[PDB]
């Protein structure tokens, strides 16, 4: 299978990328390191996790070094809630690039499609602990990510986190100039996603799958959750493949045409997680993974359930 996949904007994406969510700063610079030795040349980053300094130090040692061209790496990062007013946009992203030493970005996105009142906390919230909603709309925001593309700061733009009716907000954006390159979104057996996949692939939106994994170290979990990597189901797939679990679960996503993001600090997980081009799974295996939908989710931003733009009140 090939490594990448054609962009709306005319650039290759990465189709497998290292996640850096909750990648501790002390040993995500390794992480990245390490990624990129063993063949990784994408890279998922955003402000709110605070690790993009670290994150930097890894990718800038690995073009001194040269052991990578800058134009071989594909980085992506996101713009946080607290930022979508116009004026800010800019400012954050250029923190980003400053935080990555990167003189542009390959994809920024829209985090969430919540905007929240701006200020030092990235979550405000009210004496009675609501999230504090910002009033910019979804589609001025998106004229001032189009703005850092005409500015040059970043290759291309998208959202995550949209619903299907929230894509087609801004598809229908009145002047809009640049298409959403990317929608990344929560996807793995548990949440298939077959319609919202389906909607933004009609649309020429590429889509990348976030928590392929199941999150296993989000902070939220609880024994009662299911568990993908401890899925027998799974594990028998696996097994038949001669492939780890966590393999099956990242080859999932990408032959559906999905561009995918596993989290590893790991080296040795890092380095297995990689190894995903060298099999196949059948039309079989993939329709089984596909029945183990529950609609599950990993991120379901409960603190922001009543904010007009909340994503998951609609079915998809
Ligand atoms: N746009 C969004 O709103 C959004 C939301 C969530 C995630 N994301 C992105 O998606 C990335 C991945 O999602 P995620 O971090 O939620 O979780 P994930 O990738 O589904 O799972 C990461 C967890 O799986 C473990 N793991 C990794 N490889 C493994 C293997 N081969 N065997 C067993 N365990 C393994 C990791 O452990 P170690 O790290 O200890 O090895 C870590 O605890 C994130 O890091 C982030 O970049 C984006
Ligand atoms: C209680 C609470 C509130 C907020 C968070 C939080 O900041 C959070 C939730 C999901 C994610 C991953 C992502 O959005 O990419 N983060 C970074 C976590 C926990």
């Amino acid at each position: 299978m090939a490594s990448r996949l054609l962009l709306n904007n005319g650039a290759k994406m990465p189709i497998l990328g290292l996640g850096t969510w909750k990648s501790p700063p002390g040993q995500v610079t390794e992480a990245v390191k390490v990624a990129i030795d063993v063949g990784y040349r994408h890279i998922d980053c955003a402000h709110v996790y605070q690790n993009e300094n670290e994150v930097g130090v890894a990718i800038q040692e690995k073009l001194r070094e040269q052991v990578v061209k800058r134009e071989e790496l594909f980085i992506v990062s996101k713009l946080w809630c607290t930022y979508h007013e116009k004026g800010l946009v800019k400012g954050a992203c250029q923190k980003t690039l400053s935080d990555l030493k990167l003189d542009y970005l390959d994809l920024y996105l829209i985090h969430w499609p919540t905007g929240f009142k701006p200020g030092k906390e990235f979550f405000p919230l009210d004496e009675s602990g609501n999230v504090v909603p910002s009033d910019t709309n979804i589609l001025d925001t998106w004229a001032a990510m189009e703005e850092l593309v005409d500015e040059g700061l970043v290759k291309a733009i998208g959202i995550s986190n949209f619903n299907h009716l929230q894509v087609e907000m801004i598809l229908n954006k009145p002047g809009l100039k640049y298409k959403p390159a990317v929608n990344q979104i929560e996807c793995h057996p548990y949440l298939t996603q077959e319609k919202l996949i389906q909607y933004c692939q009609s649309k020429g939106i590429v889509v990348t799958a976030y928590s392929p994994l199941g999150s296993p170290d989000r902070p939220w979990a609880k024994p009662e959750d299911p568990s993908l990597l401890e899925d027998p189901r799974i594990k028998a797939i696996a097994a038949k493949h001669n492939k780890t679990t966590a393999q099956v679960l990242i080859r999932f996503p990408m032959q559906r045409n999905l561009v995918v993001i596993p989290k590893s600090v790991t080296p040795e997980r890092i380095a297995e997680n990689f190894k995903v081009f060298d099999f196949e799974l059948s039309s079989q295996d993939m329709t089984t993974l596909l029945s183990y939908n529950r609609n599950w989710r990993v991120c379901a931003l409960l603190s922001c359930t009543s904010h007009k733009d909340y994503p998951f009140h609609e079915e998809f």
